[PDB]
């Protein structure tokens, strides 16, 4: 169990998600991409590793999101691989790896990778 | 739906997962370390995006595991993002990153990238 | 040529880097850890792409440190992969790779990844 | 020094690089994407971190191609970090990060990441 976790992150780019973190690791919710409505709204599964912290170390996580919904096909899927911190200044920072489908011949070139800072209160 | 995911997948290193895609984009099962008892069994969760294939372009797909049993607890996780190809040479080509729970300090230094490619059959 | 490359830049965790980018693509400099000390100072390398840029769009460049100088050997080195952009907010947004020496049974853990961003002024 | 690093490498997709390794830490050669011909040959210079290996551990290095020269301009730089291992099996086992010239609000989207293995002879 990591309660902390639990609730509503934001980047510092304009996208949400509202994830829940269950007693034995799970993490599930919805990510909310810019524009922020119905069609803006995918979901979202991955896992959590819970530990007595010894030295306030962050709790590692991630999660996938497969940009597949009612609105849009974007043959596309984001993994976020990072840490929640707790407490006054709360953050999970990631690394993410975004991988479209491709043909065989343009495989190499499948998949970018980035940052996000995701924080409890909006950025700006 | 994405049947041909459904199944048990093998790294070029020992490693083995079997997972289910389900039919709205769900991935579910066990990831299996190089070892390969119940002490090297973890849960994974993820995603993939199936489309209406045009040029037998692959399928975007990610998972994470938290690297805690009740054997072992890592205090990490790893997320692979990456696509799957059926056919006679089918694979999940991925990259992975590699998060462990940090100090603040050490925070710069928390995350190992690399890649797998996996088979329907095992290596050597 | 891309003159305004040429200079000191500062990360947001106490590095520097004094980089002269030359007329054909050359990159050459120091790079300097927060200590900052004759210790803190390594050789730098790299290349940049200059264009004509067409809507103010960033300047291609990549720069490698190996950790070897006269005081240290880390038995490792940093790729810098990223773009600079000019002007009032300048900066050279940079995702980065941190390889070290490992035997081949660790090879899969060799590899860092991570994120800086640099400016033409101090942090904090 | 590290004079097995000096010569001609092919990856696994048909690109070749012959770099010189010089005596403190200096790359410097040429790679060659896969067509080959001058207008497919790029300046390459990196740095490598030569250490009294212990127990076979590979050898730290990294390097920067900016897609430019006199035929082509890509508006691109790519960087690649790894280790070269020595011997019967000799290989430089690398990660590379791709970045293109973006504008500010395509910048997320400016670096792909990949894979590269490099051996003596060529594939196939
Ligand atoms: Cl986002
Ligand atoms: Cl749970
Ligand atoms: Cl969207
Ligand atoms: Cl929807
Ligand atoms: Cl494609
Ligand atoms: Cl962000
Ligand atoms: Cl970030
Ligand atoms: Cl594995
Ligand atoms: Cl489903
Ligand atoms: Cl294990
Ligand atoms: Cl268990
Ligand atoms: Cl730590
Ligand atoms: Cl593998
Ligand atoms: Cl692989
Ligand atoms: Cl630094
Ligand atoms: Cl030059
Ligand atoms: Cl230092
Ligand atoms: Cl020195
Ligand atoms: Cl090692
Ligand atoms: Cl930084
Ligand atoms: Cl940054
Ligand atoms: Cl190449
Ligand atoms: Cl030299
Ligand atoms: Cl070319
Ligand atoms: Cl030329
Ligand atoms: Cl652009
Ligand atoms: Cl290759
Ligand atoms: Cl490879």
């Amino acid at each position: 169990m990591e309660a902390g976790i639990t609730g509503t992150w934001y980047n510092q780019l304009g996208s949400t998600f509202i994830v829940t973190a269950g007693a034995d690791g799970a993490l599930t919710g919805t990510y909310v991409t810019a524009r922020g409505n119905a069609e803006s709204r995918y979901v979202l599964t991955g896992r959590y590793d819970s530990a007595p912290a010894t030295d306030g170390s962050g709790t590692a996580l991630g999660w996938t999101v497969a940009w597949k919904n009612n609105y849009r096909n974007a043959h596309s899927a984001t993994t976020w691989s990072g840490q929640y911190v707790g407490g006054a200044e709360a953050r999970i920072n990631t690394q993410w790896l975004l991988t479209s489908g491709t043909t065989e011949e343009n495989a190499g070139y499948s998949t970018l990778v980035g940052h996000d800072t995701f924080t409890k209160v909006k950025p700006s």
